[PDB]
């Protein structure tokens, strides 16, 4: 019927608001806010934080038409949805704040001829800002389970696409002593990551190289690689694909770290068969965000396919609770 | 509400985001209208015949699909339950997401106060300007013309503040042969554009444009072009002559620059008051969040009705729009 659907399309519009919200609030401070005492008053919010407050006032607004929060007087409280969204609100940012250029230029983007050079722009500090708690949220009670179970202590430890340098500091306090070294594409992530790990006392036992996991095998490191007895790739290595890539890069890492023991690797996979009108939190976003730009990103299968090939064993995997459908491999 | 229900919410919030900024494009690469005419089509056949990036189209289907729009079956897509609604409304899903999303993207850089200076939000003017063309004709033409058919004379000259495209001078030169028309219009842009089309469509005899700030039509130095005027029309940006003060001074002068006009309409869209949070209908949230954000002023109906008299206008008829949100033509003499 026709008020169904009037309304059906107008909570799709106005999800757009709320989800761009989503991630600003939690930008913002509202949701920890919101979290830590069920309530705020808004324009008290809007005084302490120095925002806008008619702006404010239209981002609670959004957020309570999908019934996140509700509006009571000049008050905020949590809503029905309020822990969900609060859970998942890295994701919410991801979309929006990281990767909103992305989806907004749909018409741009989509054509073949204008696919050449730089036909994309996502927000590269955004991302990072979400990926950190995404890799803590989602990722971490695997990672350190798996780290849990390695069977050895490690005395070198390597991190690919090791971005702000966290995962290396966790592991180092973790394995006081150990040394780490830090792979890493981005001549900026590799500044940034040496600026913390300085900050926080590790400069002495955590290092960085600027290079592409991909072709490891040209990586410069002061024959530090074949020190390395612990391995880890979180977040990334979807960039190793397709398979005939995948397979050869996984060769190369093999022969780079002859001494590594276990190597981790964690990361959020491309799904099958899942009903459209049943797609969970993320796993569009995910997936249709690299079919816009291009790059590939395998199933579970298809990884659990290729490390024999590439010279790896899989020994142990572990789900990853509601991030679309992400494992981490502990592969020897 | 049981943890799963929550966990079906959210899910549909995040989808909903990509089928929304996925209805613009599918409108503005064709899809929508393909899909209008036969109910069905091909995925790979569109995306072939259009030259896209099948995988991406794929995407943008599922994400239609996601929440209903369409139904995907197998190779096909399928018109869904919430088909019509959303064609219908589809210029302003391009509206909040091809114009205005990089203002809602940047929330947590726009919102302090500290950044709110210089050039603080970008807009993208040229997908406005296209969701824009939509939306004059798609919410606004029932009540323009219907204002149009009571006028009770038959114009000479019409003049357009904020003529854009120059279509509605054409509209009105296309019923009423030989009336002229003049645009004003602030944007050089808007001006060349329209005095294109305006020759493309052979008028540019009887059509034309002056660059010009209607906040301060006095400052127009249009050669009493200003006083052959019999009717006045503005649509969609009346809201920009606000505040208040500035809003009857802006009507005291039109009114002074246009001494020969008999009927002025004005339509825009307003802000509403007392809509509870989750009945908002499509729209509203976007316009009055957005301009919110901007820092641009948006009046209430009330406001507008309240302010004529002082402006020196008589408002003698109020059209209501369906449903942009609170629209209204007012007709004022
Ligand atoms: N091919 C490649 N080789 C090395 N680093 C890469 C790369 N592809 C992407 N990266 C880096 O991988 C990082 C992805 S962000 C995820 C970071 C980190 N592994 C974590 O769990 O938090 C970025 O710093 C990017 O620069
Ligand atoms: N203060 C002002 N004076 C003159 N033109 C203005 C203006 N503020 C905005 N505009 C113009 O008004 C147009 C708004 S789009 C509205 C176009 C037209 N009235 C229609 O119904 O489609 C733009 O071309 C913009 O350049
Ligand atoms: C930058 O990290 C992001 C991510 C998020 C979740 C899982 C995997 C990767 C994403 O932009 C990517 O690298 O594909
Ligand atoms: C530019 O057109 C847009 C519009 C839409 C509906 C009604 C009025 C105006 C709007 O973003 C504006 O305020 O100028
Ligand atoms: O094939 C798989 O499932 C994984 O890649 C790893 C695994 C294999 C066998 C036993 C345990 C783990
Ligand atoms: O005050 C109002 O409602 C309108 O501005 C115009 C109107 C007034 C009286 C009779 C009809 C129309
Ligand atoms: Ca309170
Ligand atoms: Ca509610
Ligand atoms: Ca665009
Ligand atoms: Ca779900
Ligand atoms: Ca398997
Ligand atoms: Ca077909
Ligand atoms: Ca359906
Ligand atoms: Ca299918
Ligand atoms: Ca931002
Ligand atoms: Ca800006
Ligand atoms: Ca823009
Ligand atoms: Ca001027
Ligand atoms: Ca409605
Ligand atoms: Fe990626
Ligand atoms: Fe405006």
């Amino acid at each position: 019927s026709e008020a169904q659907a009037r309304r059906a399309v107008a909570d799709i519009f106005n999800s757009t608001l709320a989800s761009s919200a989503i991630g600003a609030a939690w930008e913002l401070g509202a949701l920890d806010e919101l979290r830590e005492n069920g309530k705020l008053d808004v324009s008290d919010f809007a005084v302490r934080h120095d925002l806008h407050e008619p702006a404010v006032v239209g981002m609670f607004t959004a957020l309570a038409s999908v019934g996140i929060v509700r509006r009571e007087g000049a008050t905020v409280v949590v809503g029905p949805y309020f822990d969900e969204a609060n859970h998942h609100r890295s994701l919410f940012h991801w979309l929006n704040q990281g990767s909103g250029e992305l989806f907004r230029r749909m018409p741009q983007v989509l054509p073949n001829e204008n696919r050449t050079g730089k036909f994309y722009q996502l927000d590269a500090g955004a991302i990072s800002y979400a990926c950190r708690e995404i890799s803590e949220r989602y990722f971490d009670p695997a990672f350190w389970a798996a780290v849990d179970g390695l069977g050895y202590t490690p005395t070198t430890v390597a991190d690919l696409g090791s971005g702000s340098g966290e995962r290396l500091i966790q592991i180092a306090r973790r394995f006081p002593g150990v040394r780490g070294l830090g792979v890493d594409i981005a001549d900026g992530a590799i500044a940034m990551a040496e600026k913390e790990v300085a900050a926080k006392g590790f400069g002495d036992q955590i290092s960085f190289v600027r290079g592409d996991a991909r072709t490891i095998d040209q990586v410069s490191a002061r024959g530090e690689f074949a020190e390395v007895d612990l391995l880890t790739c979180f977040m990334m290595g979807h960039a190793f694909w397709p398979r005939e890539n995948c397979v050869q890069t996984l060769r190369k890492l093999r022969a780079a770290f002859p001494n590594v023991r276990r190597f981790l690797l964690g990361d959020a996979t491309r799904t099958v068969g899942i009903p459209d009108r049943e797609l969970p939190v993320f796993t569009l976003g995910f997936e249709f965000g690299h079919d816009m730009m291009g790059e590939y990103l395998p199933t579970l299968d298809e990884w659990d396919g290729v490390f024999e090939e590439g010279g790896w064993r899989c020994v142990k995997k572990h789900a990853i609770d509601s991030l679309s459908v992400s494992v981490v491999f502990e592969l020897e």
